[PDB]
């Protein structure tokens, strides 16, 4: 009938025994082991203190970070005595101003009051730009004229900066840019560049997130759009186009929500009372405000009776200060003083009123609404003065903290954002600068209210990795950093690509936003952390979780330890995740010169011919040595280094070199001794050996072009694989690639290298098989039928017509099959190939499913889902029956014990027709969550507590209706 159970489990038990012996006995895995040992004291072991590890880390983002805000200060305090000791000329000679520009063509070979500066620019590898280090340059925006009075008078003094702008780098060469937003639109970066090389330039520094956040507090927004018919026609698409714009004004500690009203007000989209403003409710936002109609009669007694109520809901999170309200209409009649009057006597909600469009309807009412509701008035009449008249409001909100004296200046960092100069993932360290002109003798505070500008030096995220270096710990063991609204600062999983915001729909500028829960998101124990890191506390948990492999198909459920403390001072929060058998390292000696002249005998170019392709890790390890991204070159100057100095003295990583070189000995003393006796074996393509440390050792000579894995060894899936199993990792090639297959380049399984120091365990390397696939398949074959079972077949064979014979590894991907149309699609998932049985097995339990979202993916026409399977209830006998499609096929499951595959075997697919529904494992483009169902359950954050909103000196007269 079909194979009893003690035959599956005899047959399972062959070719476990096979497998394993030959992936023992040929990738030498004891031999290994034994050299590490028998070639002790060239080494020491030292620990890993997680608990100094991160203070010392701590510590140093803290010194960065203070290096980085006295610069801001001292910017500051110049750039406010420079402008309180101007005059204001109204006449200019015509050559009396002097800059750069940033913009003009470098070659013009031919003004009103400018002259202009021919700079020299000859490179730098700090930005990748061409730089001047003699004077900084200016970026006037297109709309706003370069010769205008006042932009001239702040060229004067701002060219005092200058100075300023030199001791700064020359106290701390590392700083990046210092650049000084302008609150008329001019900004001046240090480093002289040319501005960004379709190419109309559109920037505005009065816009750039820093800015914003620099120039006043969070705010609770309640956009008020007015729906009626006379906007109807171009005044509907001005709103629309305004609210868009504005909406891009706001940052993640702001809260706005968006309302309607024709005659009875509602809410534009699913939103009821107030979202935080991220990537993903802006975004809803917009496409609500976007997909507005216009009817009926305006009434505004209703409108600002539902915005009022909307701005005093404190159920849910919010900034709670700068309650403002806007109010997008065309032109009314009511001024509504009794709503006024009822809702808001102490005047604590500021109302901004817009009169959108070119009509001729009664705009009296509105500034006035403008002007008793502290406020101010604005009008767009053309898409062209939409950004200006959205991009004013921080003016009249940045008031009270200029009132409040040296209270307010407290350098405040952005979210990590891509540099307008394409420099990467940066932030901005912002701190407001104050008009105190007549501020010694108390005669001015006319205008003395409003600020000058924003100050800002970026530091760049790759300062901060160099401050946490991880090349002593396991390639599973990182840092990461937490500010108070969750994001990350530093995550492996974090990439210079914009955030996602759903399916690209058919026919830079944003902030990277990660949260730390999109790493991979546990209920139980990641929560907490996040929350009591958010908190500012410091502790460590040690817990079972669940880790998914790089390539993003595996997951292992691992042992972390996540140890946290604050960056006092600041308010990121730093953590470090380490694993059980990472608490310890090795720690190369000191040697001779004789050792590093045979351990540098061994990986030379021509001489990896009777030692395998030998490879190296792009790692810094000397200063003039310089990261390739081809490895031959790196390999051909790593020996030409290490031959033409020692490696310590010469302000080089001493440490570093000294354990790649150790490594370098050990494999090539292993490949000569172990591998170099057997030349060619039945079942194996290639012998491979990659060690903590940045070497890796293809024997085979042919072998070494179809290595297509990463160089480096800590960013090695099957490394990271293999360390976090006890046991050998058979890792599925890829399927339908341009690369080569699984018939000329095999089958890799990997085992990793287990060492006893004193009592401590260390796992410094692992060795691996490339298993042959005819070999393996003419195997498969003889081992498991019997030859006189019975006249129908009783197992499978080259070409069983009824019986499937599959096997299976830990991530539902197919390595071998019975059939020739079946082996064809070897590292295809077999959902694909038999949806039926797949699903059968996820519902009694074999290939445990839980899903993932990418937001940093790109798509062909965005946020990506992603699925891994893996075991989840370690056990052997695994016997069911289908019941598919009135054709029930009995199937049986083993496990071989110490690899971690499984051999199902089915009656027949073919033969038995079913649905197919075909179970897809790959990353398929949907849709994030419901943003309606996440704000209405909102993750814990921790905003801002200081908040400058009211203040009794400020002066109300600037109300904007009288003065035009
Ligand atoms: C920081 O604050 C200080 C003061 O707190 C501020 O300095 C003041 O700047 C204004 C210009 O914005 C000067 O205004 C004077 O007023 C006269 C009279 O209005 C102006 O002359 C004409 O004014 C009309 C409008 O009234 C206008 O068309 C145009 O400005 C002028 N027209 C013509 C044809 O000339 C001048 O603008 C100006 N007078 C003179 C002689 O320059 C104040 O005098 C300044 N106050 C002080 C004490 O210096 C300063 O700008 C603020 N910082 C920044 C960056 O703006
Ligand atoms: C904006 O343009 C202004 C006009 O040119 C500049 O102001 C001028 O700078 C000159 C220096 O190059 C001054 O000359 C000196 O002033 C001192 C005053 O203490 C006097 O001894 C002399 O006039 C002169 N001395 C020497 C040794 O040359 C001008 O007085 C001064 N003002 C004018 C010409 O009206 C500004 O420098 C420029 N803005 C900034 C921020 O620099
Ligand atoms: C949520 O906000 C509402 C008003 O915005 C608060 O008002 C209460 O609503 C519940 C709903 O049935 C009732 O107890 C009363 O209608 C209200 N109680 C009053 C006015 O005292 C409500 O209290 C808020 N939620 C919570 C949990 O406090
Ligand atoms: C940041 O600074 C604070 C001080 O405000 C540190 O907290 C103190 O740490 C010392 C030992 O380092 C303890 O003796 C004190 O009791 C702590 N004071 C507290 C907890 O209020 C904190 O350790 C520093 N953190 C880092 C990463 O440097
Ligand atoms: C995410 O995947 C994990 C991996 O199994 C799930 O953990 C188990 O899930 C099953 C049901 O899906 C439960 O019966 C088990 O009790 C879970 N194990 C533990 C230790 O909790 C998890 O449920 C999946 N879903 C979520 C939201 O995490
Ligand atoms: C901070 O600045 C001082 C001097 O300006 C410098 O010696 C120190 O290395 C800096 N710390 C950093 C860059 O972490
Ligand atoms: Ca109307």
């Amino acid at each position: 009938p079909f194979p009893s159970a003690v035959t599956i489990k005899s047959w399972v038990d062959k070719m476990q025994e096979d497998l394993v012996t030959l992936a023992k006995t040929a990738s030498g895995v004891n031999q290994l082991v034994d050299i590490y040992e028998k070639y002790q004291d060239l080494y020491t072991v030292e620990p890993n203190n997680a608990r100094q590890l991160v203070e010392i880390a701590a510590r140093d983002i803290e010194k960065l970070l203070s290096n980085r805000s006295k610069a801001l200060v001292r910017l500051a305090l110049e750039a406010e005595k420079v402008q309180a000791a101007h005059q204001w000329r109204e006449d200019f000679a015509s050559n009396e101003v002097v800059y750069y520009n940033a913009k003009d063509d470098l070659d013009p070979e031919k003004e009103p009051g400018s002259q202009r500066i021919k700079p020299v620019f000859i490179e730098d590898a700090n930005f990748g730009r061409q730089i001047s280090y003699q004077h900084a340059a200016v970026h006037i925006p297109t709309d706003i004229y370069e010769g205008s009075t006042i932009v001239l008078n702040e060229l004067n003094w701002t060219s005092a900066l200058d100075e300023v702008f030199k001791k700064n780098r020359e106290e701390d060469p590392s700083l990046l840019w210092q650049v000084f937003g302008s609150a008329t639109g001019l900004a001046r970066y240090y480093p002289a560049s040319p501005w960004v090389d379709n190419k109309i330039d559109l920037y505005d520094v009065r816009r750039r997130p820093w800015y914003i956040q620099g120039a006043a507090s969070p705010k609770d927004m309640l956009i008020l759009v007015d729906v009626s018919g006379s906007v109807s026609g171009l005044t509907l698409k001005l709103i629309r186009t305004s609210v868009s714009e504005m909406l891009e004004t706001l940052s993640d500690d702001d809260f706005v929500n968006v309302a309607s009203f024709n005659s009875n007000a509602q809410d534009v989209s699913c939103f009821q009372h107030l979202v935080q403003a991220n990537v993903r409710n802006k975004k809803v936002l917009k496409d609500a405000v976007n997909n507005i109609t216009a009817k009926g009669i305006t009434d505004y007694k209703k409108g600002f009776s539902f915005a009022f109520e909307q701005l005093l809901n404190y159920n849910v999170s919010r900034a709670n200060c700068n309650k403002i309200i806007m109010l997008f209409t065309d032109g009314g009649e009511e001024r509504a003083q009794e709503i006024f009057n009822k809702y808001n006597k102490d005047k604590k909600v500021r109302v901004f009123t817009f009169s959108v469009g070119q009509h001729n309807y009664d705009r009296g009412p509105i500034q006035w609404m403008a002007c008793e509701n502290k406020g101010y008035y604005y009008e767009i009449p053309s898409i062209g003065a939409i950004r200006i008249n959205t991009q004013e409001y921080l003016d009249v909100l940045g008031r009270p903290m200029v009132l409040a004296g040296d209270k307010a200046k407290q350098v405040q960092w952005t979210n990590v954002y891509l540099d307008a100069l394409e420099l990467g993932l940066v932030i901005t360290g912002t701190l407001p600068v104050f008009n105190i002109t007549g501020q010694f003798e108390n005669k001015t505070n006319l205008k003395n209210q409003l600020i000058l500008g924003v100050m800002g030096v970026d530091v760049s995220l790759e300062d901060i990795k160099r401050l946490t270096p991880r090349f002593t710990l396991c390639p599973n063991g990182y840092y990461f950093a937490i500010d108070p609204n969750g994001y990350v600062l530093l995550h492996p999983n974090l990439q210079p690509k914009p955030i996602g915001v759903g399916i690209p729909t058919i026919n830079s500028q944003e902030p990277v936003t990660l949260d730390f829960l999109d790493a991979e998101l546990e209920n139980d124990i990641k929560v907490e952390i996040r929350n009591k890191m958010i908190d500012g506390e410091s502790g460590e948990k040690t817990f079972r979780t669940l880790v998914k492999s790089q390539d993003e198909r595996y997951i292992d459920k691992g042992n972390r330890t996540y140890t946290w403390t604050p960056v006092n001072g600041t308010d990121y929060s730093l953590a470090l995740v380490l694993p059980t058998y990472s608490f310890y390292y090795i720690k190369a000696k000191l040697e001779e010169t004789i050792t590093q002249a045979r351990y540098s005998e061994t990986l030379k170019p021509d001489n990896f011919e009777e030692s395998g392709y030998t490879f190296i890790a792009p790692r810094d390890y000397c200063n003039d040595l310089k990261i390739s991204d081809n490895n031959t070159e790196f390999l051909l100057n790593f020996n030409e280094f290490i031959d033409r100095k020692t490696p310590n003295n010469p302000s080089c990583n001493a440490d570093l070199i000294n354990r790649v070189l150790l490594d370098a000995g050990f494999t090539n003393e292993l490949v000569q001794n172990y591998w170099s006796k057997q030349k060619n074996i039945k079942g194996v393509k290639a012998r491979f050996v990659v060690t903590d440390g940045g070497i890796t050792r293809v024997y085979p000579k042919e072998a070494g072009e179809n290595w297509q894995e990463n160089p480096e060894t800590y960013e090695d899936s099957f490394y990271k694989r293999s360390l976090d199993n006890d046991n050998y990792v058979f890792t599925a090639p890829y399927f339908n690639k341009s690369g080569p297959g699984a018939y000329e380049s095999g089958i890799m399984v990997s085992k990793a290298v287990e060492i006893y120091i004193q009592g401590k365990l260390l796992k410094p390397a692992v060795v691996g098989i490339k298993i042959d696939v005819n070999s393996w398949i003419e195997n498969f074959t003889k081992t498991s039928i019997r030859d006189p079972c019975a006249g129908p077949v009783c197992d499978c064979k080259r070409n069983s017509d009824v019986m499937d014979c599959v096997i299976l590894d830990d991530g539902g991907f197919l390595l071998m099959a019975n059939h020739d149309d079946y082996t064809n699609q070897i590292g295809r998932f077999f959902g694909e190939i038999d949806p039926s049985l797949m699903r059968h097995l996820v519902n009694i339990s074999v290939y445990a499913f839980n899903k993932s979202y990418d937001y940093q993916s790109v798509c062909e026409p965005c946020i990506t889902e992603q699925t891994q399977y893996f075991f989840d209830n370690d056990s052997k006998s695994f016997s069911g029956v289908l019941d598919c499609g009135n054709c029930s096929r009995i199937f049986h499951g083993e496990k071989l014990m110490n690899t971690n595959l499984i051999f199902i075997m089915v009656e027949s697919k073919g033969t038995c027709p079913c649905d197919t529904r075909l179970l897809i494992q790959a990353e398929q483009t949907s849709d994030g969550p419901n943003p309606c169902d996440m704000v209405k359950q909102p993750r814990y954050r921790k905003g801002p507590d200081v908040c400058f909103d009211n203040n009794v000196l400020e002066d109300y007269t600037d109300c904007g209706g009288v003065s035009g």
